[PDB]
Order: C-alpha cells, then sequence, then structure tokens
C-alpha cells in the first residue's frame, strides 16, 4: 500500500531542539522518530511511503537518499515551495495517492506509538466507509480532537472540541487511513487536515475511531518528549530485554548506544536514553534524561528529567532538573544549577539559572 | 588582671547550632569562640577569669574546669539561675571584682579579632579614667553601638546604641577596660551597660576609645559566622602560614584538623574551615564552609557558604548554597537540593528546599 507523513511543520513547540535539526529528525531514542516510523510500515506492508517536507528540505533529502536504499521501500518526497498546512500534502501529491483507488495512510512524525497497521487495514475493510482514526483513551491529553463515539461500530457520530473534555476523554491520535475521494474533495489551499476538513467528514458519517492498544504519546513538547521516553522503554522492556543495557552502576531502563561510554562510579538512573558517542565523567546521576549525539557531561554532575542536545559540554558539579533543555552545542559553566532553562543553541551559561527562563 | 566574659544564653541568633551546644563552645575554626579569648587572656598576663554563665553550664563549666587546668589560669564562673543580661553580672561580680584595685577586661563572647590587650590596657592607664573601649570601623554603624572619638585623644563625647540619625561611623568592638569605681555604681536589677552606663559616662568624659588595627566581626548570624572565618583565615594566610593546610588540590585557604581526611578529585574551595574528626568524601566541591566535628559528607556533593554541625550526614549528589546551616546530627538523602535551609536538630531531609525556610 502507501504511507504519506507530514514532515515539514516547523516544530516550533520541542523549540530549543527543532532550531537546529527538523522536528523528526531529532534523535528520540537512539533514533529519528521518523525512522521508527517507517521501519514500521516497511515492515508492516506498504511498499512505497511520501514524506511531505517544506522545512529544512535539504538534509531531510540527505538521509531519505541514505535511507530508501537502507529499508527496501521507496521513499518518495512531495516537495514544496510555501508551507501547504497540515493538508496540502494530500493535495499537492493527489495526482500520485490518485493513482490508486485504494486507501492510503496518513501519519504524522510527532507520534510515537505502537503501529497497528495490521489492525488498521483490517478494521478499515470492516467499517465500509470512508475515514478511519486511531483514538486513544486519555485523563489530562485533550489538547487533542475530542471524539463522541460509541461501543464497536465506532461510527464518530460527534468531534472537535479542544477545552472542557466532559463527553469523551478519548482523543485523536494522529494515524488515518483515507480512501481517495476525500484526496480529491479538498482544495490545495493551506488549511489543516482536522479542524476544517475533518469536521466535514465526521458530519458525514464517514468518520471511525479504533481505540489503540496502550503506549501512546506524541512529542510536540519535550515534557512529552522525555514522558513518551519513558513509556517507550517499558515498552522495550517487555518485548525485547536484549537491547536495554545492564550493569551495577546503572538501574532500570537504560539505552546506551555501543559509541558511547560510560564512566565509573556513576548511577545512571531509570529511564535514560545516552546517543552516539556520548561521554559520561566519573560520578554521573542521570535520571529521565535523554542526552543526544557526541555531548559531553564532566564529572560530579546531577541530571533529572532533562533533555541534553547534540555535541552539549556540560562542566563540573552542574544539577539539571525540571525538564531543563539544551539546543545544540551548548556549555555549561561549572558549579552551576539549572531548573527550568530552555537554552537555545551556540550558548554558554555562566550563572545558575534556578527556575524556566528561556535563555537566548 | 580580672577578665569577665558575659557569655550569653539561649544564642537566638545562630540557633540551629547553639539548640545543641552553646555559644561560648561552638567551634569557630576549629576552636570555641571563648577559646580564642581566654588564650588570648592567657597570653595577656591575665592571672584569672570569670565567665558570666546563665545557660547550659553543665557543658560549659565541665570544659572550664577542664581546661584550668590547661592553661594555667583559674576560669572562675558566676552562675545565674535567671539571665542578668549585660550590665546585671557587672553587679553579681561586685566583689570578686572589688577585690582588688585594678582594671579589668570586660569581654563580648561572641566578638573574633586580632585582640590588643597590652594596647588597650596601657592605653588605658595613659588617662586613667573609668572606662576605655575599643572601636572599629564598619559600613553600617546602625546595628551597633555607636562613638563619637575626638582627635588624638578619644575621648567619648556621645554614645547611642542605636544611631538612627547616623551621628557617626566608629564602633564598640566589644572589649573594655573598666576601673573597679564603675562596679558598686549600677544594681543587680538587669539592664544594659550600653544604653545606661557608658550614656553617663559620657556625660563626664570618662569613656575612652582606642582604635582597633583591623579584622573586627562579631559572629552572631551564620553570616556574620562565615564572614568573620573567611576574615579569620585572612589572619592566618597573613601571619602564620603553615597553619592552613595547602596542597595539590586545594584551592585558596583552608584550615583542616588533623584527624580529618580529605578524599581524592575533590576541590576545597577558598575560606574553608574544616573541623576535628570530619570524614570527607571523594569528589566534593567546598568552599566558603564549616564542617564542625565528626561531620560526614558523602561523594559528589557541591557545598558552598554553608555551616554542616556535628555528626551530620551530608549525602551524595547533595547540592547546598545560601548560608544553609545544619544542626546537630542531621542526615540529608541522595541529590537534594538546599538553599536557604536552617535545619532543626535531629532531622532527616527527604525533600529539596528551594527557597530558604526552617526545617522542622
Ligand atoms: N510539509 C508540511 N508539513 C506540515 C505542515 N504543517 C504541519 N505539518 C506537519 O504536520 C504534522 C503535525 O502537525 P503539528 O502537530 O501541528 O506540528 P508542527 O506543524 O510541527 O507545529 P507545532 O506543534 O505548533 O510546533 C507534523 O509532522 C508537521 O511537520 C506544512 O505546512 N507542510
Ligand atoms: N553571662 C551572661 N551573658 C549574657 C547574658 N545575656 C547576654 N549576655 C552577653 O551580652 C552580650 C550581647 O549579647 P548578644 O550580642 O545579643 O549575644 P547573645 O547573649 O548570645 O544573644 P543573641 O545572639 O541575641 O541570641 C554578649 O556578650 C552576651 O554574651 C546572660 O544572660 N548571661
Amino acid at each position: 500500500m502507501k504511507a504519506l507523513i507530514l514532515v515539514g511543520g516547523y516544530g516550533t513547540r520541542l523549540r530549543p531542539l527543532t532550531l537546529s535539526t527538523p522536528k523528526p529528525l531529532v534523535d528520540f531514542c537512539n533514533k529519528p522518530i521518523l525512522l521508527h516510523q517507517v521501519e514500521a510500515l516497511a515492515a508492516a506492508g506498504v511498499d512505497h511511503v511520501i514524506l511531505a517536507v517544506s522545512y529544512m528540505s535539504q538534509v531531510l533529502e540527505k538521509e531519505m537518499k541514505a535511507q530508501e536504499q537502507r529499508l527496501g521501500i521507496r521513499i518518495s518526497m512531495s516537495h514544496e515551495e510555501e508551507p501547504l498546512g497540515t493538508a496540502g500534502p494530500l493535495a499537492l501529491a493527489r495526482d500520485l495517492l490518485s493513482e490508486t483507488a485504494d486507501p492510503f495512510f496518513v501519519l504524522n512524525s510527532d507520534v510515537i506509538c505502537d503501529f497497528p497497521f495490521q489492525a488498521m487495514v483490517q478494521f478499515h475493510r470492516h467499517h465500509g466507509q470512508e475515514g478511519s482514526i486511531l483514538v486513544t483513551k486519555v485523563e489530562e491529553p485533550s489538547k487533542y480532537g475530542v471524539v463522541v463515539c460509541e461501543a464497536d461500530t465506532g461510527r464518530i457520530h460527534r468531534f472537535v472540541e479542544k477545552p472542557q473534555v466532559f463527553v469523551s476523554n478519548k482523543i485523536n491520535a494522529g494515524m488515518y487511513i483515507l480512501s481517495p475521494a476525500v484526496l480529491q474533495r479538498i482544495q490545495l489551499q493551506p488549511t489543516s487536515i482536522e479542524k476544517e476538513v475533518f469536521p466535514i467528514m465526521a458530519k458525514e458519517g464517514q468518520l471511525y475511531a479504533m481505540e489503540l492498544q496502550g503506549f501512546w504519546m506524541d512529542i510536540g513538547q519535550p515534557k512529552d518528549f522525555l514522558t513518551g521516553m519513558c513509556l517507550f522503554l517499558q515498552s522495550l522492556r517487555q518485548k525485547q530485554p536484549e537491547r536495554l543495557c545492564s550493569g551495577p552502576g546503572i538501574v532500570g531502563n537504560v539505552l546506551v548506544d555501543p559509541s558511547a561510554r560510560i564512566g565509573q562510579n556513576c548511577s545512571i538512573g531509570p529511564n535514560v536514553s545516552l546517543g552516539p558517542g556520548v561521554v559520561v565523567e566519573d560520578g554521573v546521576c542521570i535520571r529521565r534524561c535523554t542526552v543526544l549525539r557526541d555531548a559531553r557531561i564532566r564529572s560530579h554532575s546531577w541530571l533529572e528529567s532533562c533533555i541534553v542536545g547534540w555535541r552539549c559540554r556540560v562542566g563540573q558539579w552542574v544539577r539539571m532538573e525540571n525538564v531543563t533543555v539544551l539546543g545544540e552545542d551548548v556549555i555549561v559553566n561549572d558549579e552551576l544549577y539549572l531548573n527550568g532553562a530552555s537554552v537555545l543553541p551556540h550558548k554558554s551559561i555562566g550563572e545558575s539559572v534556578p527556575e524556566p527562563r528561556i535563555i537566548m
């Protein structure tokens, strides 16, 4: 089959990371998140995948040209000269997806999940109407689309309202299957796929809901990046324990790259993704973190629940907490305390930041 | 001579330490505040000194009758059953200071100086008046009893405890030479030596001032305690340089007891004094701190401008800054941040203290 991934949206949440590297190329547990999605639907059964790019096209082109030989399936690219919103990917590549009269996958690159291509296409061949949505049960995650649905019929009869969610407590999961009739029902005007035109399809009775099995997160925000990282690590523990690194100086679930080395007397705590070539000196407690590629953490430093970017150097006796995110190649001077700091790339922090504050 | 040290009682400023060990007995740079006074009195040529106790005379008097035979001067004691303040024990010891027609030292128990007893008494007999006090220059004279000192002789023109209008700049250094005729003047009823005795003294022209050389501080507060140990280690750098332990990984002036040990890869930063019997683990950075007797600081901690009392166990990856005083036998758990924490005796801390608070 075929698959469309919307991969050019500027990533304005998750900003100190996406100011350098695009949003799906951001390393998510020693892999870009787009590589997770295209590997899942490489092994699933769509043999030709389109991804539509409007933002930093050249390095996405770099790793996509290096990647479609590496998968075996085709990586076609819907390039544009102007951002066409959430739905314009369907309209610019309308000439390529309409050639077959079969439905297709519309994927979103911020989602991390366990993907049901299987149950997606069997459920979509069951329900007989046009549109099919994944939907996940939530408590606070409402920012998404509220869906009012019944039982197994799953025919959506009422739709999206963002706040004060008294009717549903389950929301959208950013992964749909759509037939070609909607694919040429909508303009090439810049518009959203889930605000303007999905409401028409919920009014029309085309829209169905499939409840996802568990482990859903979207990593649009860095807090949600870290929670999705912990969720991905405990769902990686059950399936294959063979990949999680073990040790006396480690705790729980950790994902260290083979390039990355850990110094002795370290207590690498639970839920830590250490990227390629990262260097941890002697006596570093790191919990709930994700250190990305080639970043150095010096000795006697404490790190909890914080994202270290690409090639950042963190000094000695540094304490980082409250989801502090460092951008690309940031230097933290010695004996400082960062609580809440979002540091834009190529900065050299000289004083301790004890409260959440963007440092640019 | 005779020497009268009014030793305070209840030690409310500098409270977490004095809740276990009285203020004359808390070790300031590895020996107690009274011990600096009485070794300088034994070097001064004072024949026997008397200290005017009112609170916790068990441990205090047992220490004085220990070192009475070590200094070689009779460390006599004025017990009180209720506190008489600052001019009451002048009148309780009326007979025990009225026996000789010789002047006597009246010393605050909390001032730490580079005392000039010879200068003070042999400045005193040059004018022979009823009282000759020590004065020092300071930047905020509204906290301390100011004087008006004239040119080349030093008659106290006026004396007010809190000026509030800015009369002048010199202040009470907390050391006096009093003549026995001022003894019988005031009564046993408790009052202040500064409000009434000295302000009627200055009306006559019997109070005098001797300008100090420098390095005056009264250690009432823990902030004044740490500023005073900074200045005392400076005086040791000027005068007796071998007393300070400097080595390879030592930064600045450090005064270590011989019984105290320090691990490798640690940085014992400037103006630090380690008391007796402490044990310092590997990977710490201790700057501007005092660590009192037998306390433990575990690995990879960062301590700055803090007081760690007797038998405390500061855990691993622990940050402490901003005049955080620990009382006797306080256990800090692993990876906690204490900014400003005054911690009551026999407490176990299990949460971070992000703002200056009292923990009880
Ligand atoms: N090619 C392209 N992709 C887009 C465009 N707008 C949104 N997308 C993609 O749509 C997917 C989901 O959109 P969003 O969740 O709103 O993410 P976003 O566009 O990065 O915006 P923010 O979350 O506000 O930072 C993301 O993978 C985006 O890359 C666009 O104009 N062109
Ligand atoms: N013997 C004795 N000396 C006292 C007593 N009260 C005050 N003093 C002395 O009076 C002088 C001024 O007192 P402070 O500077 O306030 O020190 P403190 O008595 O410890 O009291 P705080 O620091 O305010 O809690 C100091 O030298 C004390 O030593 C007392 O009740 N008995």
